[PDB]
């Protein structure tokens, strides 16, 4: 329950120039094998409560991300995309994975995850995404109306005050997003990767910067997800699980969006945007489930 418990189960590893923590419940073993990625501004303690449903089945790892969680901070404070999927794509050669791999995949775990499973097709057995980034945007008027003004001010110069100073996505945006109230310990476990002011909390800025806007940008994040996007909508041999959020954040637009995406089941829990935290149980089934039909 407290981070102290949870991060006492993970490892640590050095990757490229840095380090980073992750939770393996079977280190260096090629049976069956699931990874969790998290998003923003979260970090593997996000999936305490879902993996145990899923470890008796199989391997599971979660990564905490670059400048994230556990893991290591950069000392240029850049934390795009690609310097995620760099730090990221480097942890998964060094976690002695099986030649095929299931990835559950949550907001910006899903960016990342769906980008390498695009640049590694051969890799991945199926899989389970959640409030994810399937497409880009055609525009703002497509980000959802009650949060526009707050991303707007993010992805503008006001952005830093809002997240170095004063952490915004932590105090405000993250607790807004999950119908329950988290314990004094669950929200202590969130704070403790950004407890300093500053650029400790610049990944929690610089991803709400990342989300690809059609006439905005970035334009590098764009073409990422219009690859992914492409190969996901016609990927008609890969196993997917849409886990949707009712009444979710962007779940309305994924489901309108993978309508037509081939070999995707989809299954309702309740939720808002961090639906782990409101229906972790049935997420954890519903994984399980999808884990079982893949072995038959």
């Amino acid at each position: 329950a407290t981070g102290d418990e949870w991060w006492a189960k993970c490892k640590q590893v050095d990757v490229l120039d840095s380090e980073m923590s992750y939770y393996d419940s079977d280190p260096g073993k090629h049976k069956n094998t699931v990874i969790f990625l998290h998003g923003n501004p979260t970090s593997s303690y996000l999936w305490r409560n879902v993996i145990p449903h899923v470890e008796p089945l199989a391997r599971c790892l979660a990564p905490d991300l670059i400048g994230m969680g556990k893991s290591g901070k950069l000392p240029n404070h850049s934390y795009r995309f690609v310097d995620h999927y760099r730090y990221l794509s480097a942890w998964f050669d060094s976690v002695n994975l099986p030649e095929k791999v299931t990835i559950v995949c949550h907001d910006w775990g899903s960016g990342l995850g769906f980008h390498w499973c695009n640049e590694h097709r051969d890799r991945v057995k199926g899989i389970v995404h959640m409030e994810s980034v399937v497409s880009p945007l055609k525009g703002w008027e497509s980000f959802p109306e009650t949060a526009r003004d707050i991303f707007q001010a993010l992805r503008s110069e006001a952005g830093e005050e809002m997240v170095l100073k004063k952490n915004f996505f932590i105090e405000r945006l993250l607790p807004s997003s999950i119908m329950r109230k988290l314990s004094e310990e669950e929200m202590d476990a969130y704070r403790e990767p950004f407890v300093e002011p500053g650029e400790s909390r610049r990944p929690t800025l610089t991803w709400p910067r990342e989300i690809p806007i059609k006439g905005d940008g970035p334009e590098d994040v764009i073409e990422i997800v219009k690859s992914y996007n492409k190969w996901l909508s016609t990927s008609k041999d890969i196993p997917k699980l849409f886990i949707n959020a009712d009444p979710g954040f962007f779940s309305n637009a994924i489901k309108k969006v993978t309508k037509n995406w081939p070999n995707q089941k989809t299954v309702t829990v309740k939720g808002l945007h961090f639906l782990q935290e409101d229906s972790p149980e049935e997420i954890g089934e519903a994984i399980a489930d999808f884990l079982n039909e893949l072995t038959k």
